[PDB]
């Protein structure tokens, strides 16, 4: 097992064709999950499934620069289920991050932070148990 919050180092940051794979299980009474692609204390890409925001399931994606959150990107397609195993894949593409859950494409998030090499850490937090987190260039 892996400790949560988990820090997956990205020495030399993200680069196109980098495939990050995370394997785990959502906890039985999960409230939220978060992946944080960090550039120091800024968050180039925050991917946040909320099991209950205003009584609705939603994935909120955003960038935090200099302590302030920008323009939220929201989507109602929500494949995570409490108590069930998951596989998240994040494929870094030239102009966006592609996100797939359990081999099904979920969403993409266009790069706001364009200096990709400075996005040096992936924080993985929230209501999950984690078994694997790594990346391979494809
Ligand atoms: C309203 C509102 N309700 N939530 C948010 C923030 O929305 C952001 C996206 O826009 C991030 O999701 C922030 N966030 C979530 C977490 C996290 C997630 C986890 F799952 C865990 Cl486990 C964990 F510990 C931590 N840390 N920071 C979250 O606090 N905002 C919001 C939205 C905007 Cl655009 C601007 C300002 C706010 C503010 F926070 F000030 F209120």
């Amino acid at each position: 097992p892996l400790i949560v919050p988990y820090n997956l180092p990205l020495p030399g940051g993200v680069v196109p064709r980098m495939l990050i794979t995370i394997l785990g299980t959502v906890k039985p009474n999960a409230n939220r999950i978060a992946l944080d692609f960090q550039r120091g204390n800024d968050v180039a890409f925050h991917f946040n499934p909320r099991f209950n925001e205003n009584n609705r399931r939603v994935i909120v994606c955003n960038t935090k620069l200099d302590n302030n959150w920008g323009r939220e990107e929201r989507q109602s397609v929500f494949p995570f289920e409490s108590g069930k195993p998951f596989k998240i894949q994040v494929l870094v593409e030239p102009d966006h991050f592609k996100v797939a859950v359990n081999d099904a494409h979920l969403l993409q998030y266009n790069h706001r932070v364009k200096k990709l090499n400075e996005i040096s850490k992936l924080g993985i937090s929230g209501d999950i148990d984690l078994t694997s987190a790594s990346y391979t260039m494809i």
